DNA sequence: AAAAAAAAAAAAAAAAAAAAAAAAAAAAAAAAAAAACACGTGCCTGGAGACTAGGGAGTAATCCCCTTGGCGGTTAAAACGC
């Protein structure tokens, strides 16, 4: 469990892993997702501030 | 009048199609080491050549013994039938 919290903090992307659960829902947003995206952090605030 | 048990309110916790790259399994040919009937080689014991001389087999004559051939008399053996 601690290494599915880690990997989770890291990757909750990751098929054939258990996805991460939030209070609402929804899979939680790890750095990952805060980065890969057109609405991440390279595409969205860096590239396109 | 004080102690114990059940009921209810409050608080914490788990619950879509497409394409490139890599890993992997079945297969498959290429190439490098241990066996094994017959070939390579040297030795020798047996195969071969020559002379002697003799004794066992072939050849000639004879005969008589053994083998073959015929003719007749019941006749037991064979054949035929039910």
């Amino acid at each position: 469990m601690l290494q599915f919290h880690v990997a989770t903090l890291v990757d909750n992307d990751m098929p054939g892993m258990p996805r991460a659960m939030q209070k609402s829902g929804k899979p939680l947003k790890a750095i990952k997702a805060r980065l890969k995206g057109k609405e991440g952090r390279i595409r969205g605030n860096l590239m396109g501030k």
